[PDB]
């Protein structure tokens, strides 16, 4: 079963207001995996949900040194290095950045000293879900068995720079992992092209493919998922991870439909000029 994002968000908002998270979030109590179940519109099932209209902001680094040279040769301010982990999708709290100063981290203020932030129409709904899943995971872990409660919990959402360091981000970040099978070197999720609707034996989309016609793979992916693309898909959050360093709540893309960024789209004043 796949929960619809809207229903899931509406059900974690109501549990949050009723101070009762275990009404919809429940864990089925080296490395070890434990199942995440959720109850939505009266249905209990392990946690898989969909998402729509989410703006990826970030640069997936490439896998070959040749591609590192090329990308850096035409973007000297924002250098990349060869990719040494699975790619991530990055979805911020706001779909547009709030007015920032020249140092790039301090948010401009207004007439009464109030920091400015975009209207709520610019709030990411997927981010709002991941915020409340983090609270549920948090609530769950300190309410469970004895051996786990005293262990280190790893956060879902980045709120400040790690290691200019440590200062708080004006637009925090949630990440969706795109897994590469390390034995086989095959990209795990199915990837489709929003711009290529197709006809169903029964209304689908063609597989996603690069300039030379090849399906998305680890050598492709940095070219096929660029910054400011719009994404729809399905997320697997079926289980938590327990080890040494603590407890994790990983989120992995299982299917995605991808729409590349285009300028002069939509009826607005930016399309009237240029």
């Amino acid at each position: 079963h796949i929960f619809h994002a809207d229903d899931l968000l509406q059900a974690l908002q109501q549990a949050k207001a009723e101070k009762n998270f275990s009404s919809v979030f429940s864990l089925d109590w080296t490395v070890k995996y434990v199942t995440v179940n959720v109850i939505v519109k009266g249905k209990k099932a392990p946690l898989m949900f969909n998402f729509q209209n989410e703006k990826h902001v970030g640069t997936i680094p490439p896998s070959t040194d040749e591609e590192v040279i090329r990308m850096n040769a035409e973007n000297p301010k924002f250098l990349v290095k060869k990719r040494d982990r699975d790619p991530c999708l990055q979805f911020n709290k706001y779909k547009i950045s709030p007015p920032l100063e020249d140092d790039g981290l301090t948010v401009k203020k207004n007439e009464q000293g109030e920091e400015i932030y975009p209207g709520d129409e610019e709030k990411s709904k997927l981010f709002q879900i991941i915020e409340l899943l983090e609270e549920a995971f948090e609530d769950a872990v300190q309410k469970g068995p004895e051996a786990m409660k005293t262990k280190h919990v790893i956060k879902l959402i980045q709120r400040k720079i790690s290691n200019n360091a440590d200062k708080p981000l004006p637009n925090p970040i949630a990440r969706i992992r795109i897994k590469i099978n390390p034995a086989t070197s095959i990209l795990t999720p199915i990837l489709l092209d929003k711009n290529k609707p197709i006809t169903l034996q029964n209304t689908s989309f063609e597989e996603l493919k690069d300039e030379d016609g090849v399906k998305a793979n680890p050598d492709n992916i940095h070219k096929l998922i660029e910054s400011h693309s719009i994404h729809d898909g399905i997320i697997n959050a079926r289980s938590i991870c327990i080890s040494n360093m603590g407890i994790s709540f990983p989120l992995c893309l299982e299917m995605g439909v991808v729409k590349v960024f285009e300028k002069n789209n939509g009826i607005d004043v930016n399309s009237i000029y240029g």
